[PDB]
């Protein structure tokens, strides 16, 4: 194996624009998870069991 | 193996551009979770059994 | 194996421009986690069991 | 004018990829220009009269 | 004008790869110019009257 | 004009990358001129009348 003059990009995230303008925004939570951003999640390796990986707006009531 | 003049990129983020102007925001919250700002995570490995790897607006009432 | 020239980038985070104007954020949080910030977590090797790799948000009542 | 999470390539060259493998070359050459190689000029103005911009394999006997 | 997580090029010159292997090559020049190798030029502005930007391989016997 | 966490490139040369292997290469020269390495130039601004900007292999008898 060998590279001359490469690129690699193996788990990325990029050119994320996000615009918002004028806004109201309202939200109650009682219990449960609540999610209005951005997110960006990069990870090359995630080995488990029962493992949660990325999660986002999560609610576990095992 | 060998690498001349390469790049290699293995879990990142890069390049999230957010703009927001003129924004209201309320947010009332019991015992849940609200998450409305941005998240960027980024990792190369993440090994275990039951493991969360980058949650984000989690609740876990087990 | 051997690198001339190189560059590997692992596990990184950059370029993150969050541009805020005007903006009013009233927030009422009990017991719960708000998450209004921008975050960016950047890790090699997260290795263990039941280990919680990079949380944002997180509202755990086992 | 604004430009938001963007990109701009006035003017660019890149991705030249030339591989040669066994390859002999003889070249005799009186009073001419002889090219052989790669070339990639990269210029945002060139501006006057007469003017010559970006030659290559040039022979000017005025 | 107002750039935001933005990215300008202008007049730039990349990712130039040249790969030779097992190559012979003679050359016999008398008065004239021989150009065998990778070039690469990069500006922003050649501003002038009979201005000669970038030659590469010239001969001029004006 | 503002920029917030911009990046401009006027005039820039990056990522050229050559590996030789196994090369002969001979090489008589009288009078004229031979070229046969590699070359990058970078200039941001070159005014004046008659100028030769970034000459590369020139060969001038007038």
């Amino acid at each position: 194996v060998l590279y001359v003059g490469s690129k690699t990009k193996e788990g990325v995230v990029h050119d994320v624009t996000t615009v918002a303008e004028k806004t109201k925004e309202q939200v109650t939570n009682v219990g449960g998870a609540v999610v209005t951003g951005v997110t960006a999640v990069a990870q090359k390796t995630v080995e488990g069991a029962g493992s949660i990986a990325a999660a986002t707006g999560f609610v576990k009531k095992d």
